[PDB]
């Protein structure tokens, strides 16, 4: 059952550190909680992921995602998304399942 909570998991990453965490929740839709990994020591980047209820929910919200399609060199379909900050800055972090089963 870890597994199934694994797959209702949405892995964001990339994200600069000028990012407030609570601004990831406006390029999702649904019902989920987000939990921020700290950014390592001298780091400019850092981590979160999105927990939803299911797995099914957590498609619906990566499928919802306005972002590019893009595939790493791992073969991994991401979502490149931009995060409208307060600074009239920006920033784009890349969005994809936990799970590449």
């Amino acid at each position: 059952s870890m597994l199934e909570v694994e797959k209702a998991k949405l892995f964001l990453h990339k994200i600069p550190n000028n990012v407030p965490s609570a601004a990831l929740a406006q390029v999702l839709s649904g019902k989920f909680t987000l939990d921020v990994k700290q950014a390592k020591t001298q780091g400019r980047y850092y981590c979160a992921f999105a927990l939803f209820h299911s797995s099914e929910d957590a498609d619906q919200a990566f499928e919802h995602i306005d972002g590019i399609e893009m595939t790493d060199s791992l073969g991994l379909p991401q979502k490149v998304v931009i995060i409208k900050l307060s600074s009239g800055s920006r920033a784009s972090i890349y969005v994809r399942k936990m799970v590449q089963d």
